């Protein structure tokens, strides 16, 4: 396996918890920002304002390059919201493909819990398409521009590489976390075969999961409620993310599966950490849990497994001491199957706009232990996939 893409590889750094971030320029002369990678949103926007979490924000008055669309931009979530003012200008990635492109920037003038303390970014790359951009599909998404204007294939591959233990803010500026190929696939970032989902509609990277197993057994429900309403792979969630009443039906496996040691409720919430003596963490009593996507293939379905050392997050103690502490980053949804960075850390995530497919392969950057791996295989025979979708 040859790595083609030498350029790009290890251009990412940061960490599920607060995202990984790739470095771009904006304006003329360049400004340097650091900006979250998202494959979940569709707006390039940028702190554009001071904010007690930026340590620093594009200046559009010092750009010759800037053109002002005279349109506001209000992007209201769940948990938080950004607005801002749009514009275009200028856009490289230094550790990129070695071209420069105009596109559309949202400037943040405005914000309430969307920079996160310490996280190192400044802005947002939306990589998902133009039907769920803000205000609306007229604003050409950043990847659309890149394409239009260059020769860069019209495809892009993640690889987040996750340490398996905490880091700090130093720790994070100094640590490589994993490679962003834009316009190919690099063969040094994952073994084994890579096995393609089809992209069911472009609007999130929205997939088909028709079957669900832990450690093996079947969770045994209406594949239906394993996309209900959607299914999405998403670097801007950090969870494995599951409908209620899969979460519910997940969760109560994952506790028989572990029950030779008791957890606490707050801890199968996702909100308590629980810790271990160093490297005693008992990896073997949690289950693989493996999802089947719809393949390419009428009829034939794959399967991703994941570990415990994926859905188990690396967090510092509460207190002070050298145990291995984790929360538990699989939670509940009402939006959907979200597949989050810590289930993509496990994999290297190709995503073929092309030939509208999500690939997936087997990290080289992967944590395991000595006695499991994260895994994708196939084929199986799977019939009525095209009714696993919600409608
Ligand atoms: C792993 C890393 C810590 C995670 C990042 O957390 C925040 C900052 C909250 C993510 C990046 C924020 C959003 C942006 N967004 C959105 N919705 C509609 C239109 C445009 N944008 C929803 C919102 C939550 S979900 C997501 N994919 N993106």
């Amino acid at each position: 396996r040859r790595g083609s893409f030498v350029e790009m590889v290890d251009n990412l750094r940061g960490k599920s918890g607060q995202g990984y971030y790739v470095e771009m320029t904006v304006g003329s002369p360049p400004q340097t920002l650091n900006i979250l990678v998202d494959t979940g949103s569709s707006n390039f926007a940028v702190g554009a304002a001071p904010h007690p979490f930026l340590h620093r924000y594009y200046q559009r008055q010092l750009s010759s390059t800037y053109r002002d669309l005279r349109k506001g931009v209000y992007v209201p979530y769940t948990q938080g919201k950004w607005e801002g003012e749009l514009g275009t200008d200028l856009v490289s990635i230094p550790h990129g493909p070695n071209v420069t492109v105009r596109a559309n920037i949202a400037a943040i003038t405005e914000s309430d819990k969307f920079f996160i303390n310490g996280s190192n970014w400044e802005g947002i790359l939306g990589l998902a398409y133009a039907e769920i951009a803000r205000p609306d599909d007229s604003l050409e998404p950043f990847f659309d521009s890149l394409v239009k204007q260059t020769h860069v294939p019209n495809l892009f591959s993640l690889q987040l590489c996750g340490a398996g233990f905490p880091l700090n803010q130093s720790e994070v500026l100094a640590s490589v976390g994993g490679s962003m190929i834009i316009g190919g696939i690099d063969h040094s970032l994952y073994t084994g075969s890579l096995w393609y989902t089809p992209i069911r509609r472009e609007w999130y990277y929205e997939v088909i999961i028709v079957r669900v197993e832990i450690n093996g057994q079947d969770l045994k429900m209406d594949c239906k409620e394993y996309n209900y309403d959607k299914s999405i792979v998403d670097s801007g969630t950090t969870n494995l993310r599951l409908p209620k009443k899969v979460f519910e039906a997940a969760v109560k496996s994952i506790k028989a599966a572990s029950s030779t040691e008791k957890f606490p409720d707050g801890f199968w919430l996702g909100e308590q950490l629980v810790c271990w003596q160093a490297g005693t963490t008992p990896w073997n009593i949690f289950p693989v849990i493996s999802l089947y996507l719809m393949g390419e293939v009428t009829n034939q379905s794959f399967r991703i497994t994941i570990l415990p050392q994926q859905y188990l997050r690396p967090v510092e103690d509460v207190a002070t001491s050298q145990d291995d502490c984790y929360k538990f980053a699989i939670s509940q949804s009402s939006t959907g199957t979200v597949m989050g960075a810590v289930i993509m850390e496990g994999f290297y995530v190709v995503f073929d706009r092309a030939r509208k497919r999500i690939g997936f392969a087997v990290s080289a950057c992967h944590v395991h232990d000595e006695f499991r791996t994260a895994a994708v295989e196939g084929p199986f025979v799977t019939l009525d996939m095209e009714d696993c979708g919600y409608n």
